[PDB]
């Protein structure tokens, strides 16, 4: 069961998109 | 506890729908 | 150390705004 | 495990900055 949160763990990290998206944003709204 | 755990991280997991929003606000102000 | 844990869920918890924030831009930016 | 996990729910939280970039988005979108 440690292994199912770990796992879930996972999924969520799978949030630097979002970063990369944000930056991405930005930069064409001009910042 | 560990089924609070469990839960709560099925609650936060249920963020994609976040990142998706962001690819179409990007894709929507992207060189016409 | 379960608790430690739970009141790091509850702090990531503490999301809703971000969808809030992004509904919000969405509108600024004429839907 | 569990360390991996504390680990993991810090790299997580390591969020706020997000939303924040957006409360600035919002701020420069909105009414002049």
């Amino acid at each position: 069961r440690m292994k199912q949160i770990e796992d879930k763990l996972e999924e969520i990290l799978s949030x630097y998109h979002i970063e990369n998206e944000l930056a991405r944003i930005k930069k064409l709204l001009g910042e």
